[PDB]
């Protein structure tokens, strides 16, 4: 099933805002039903959409609509594998530009 093994700004990390967030899963996911939301102090931040540029479906990419100011953020995600199974989870990180 799709579980996260490596990530762009992993939990409890401190980074400059990323250009895009790249989540890597063991099982590939359908770009069409996967959904990711980003929140700042309990308020959602707009998302351009999400895509998979790689030939493989193991990499999932999300682009924020606006730059992130310094502070605490939470990412909430829902992923559907190509085997149609659904899984969800959440993690947090700090922007320290």
């Amino acid at each position: 099933h799709a579980h996260l093994k490596s990530a762009t700004p992993a939990a409890d990390s401190t980074v400059a805002a990323p250009a895009d967030l790249r989540l890597t899963f063991s099982e590939g996911v359908e770009a069409t039903f996967t959904k990711v939301s980003l929140s700042k102090d309990g308020t959602e931040v707009a998302i351009k959409g999400l895509e998979t540029p790689d030939a493989d479906k193991k990499t999932l990419v999300v682009t924020p609509a606006a730059p992130l100011a310094a502070g605490n953020y939470k990412v909430v995600w829902n992923a559907v594998s190509v085997d149609t199974h659904k899984s969800n989870g959440e993690y947090s990180f700090k922007v320290g530009q």
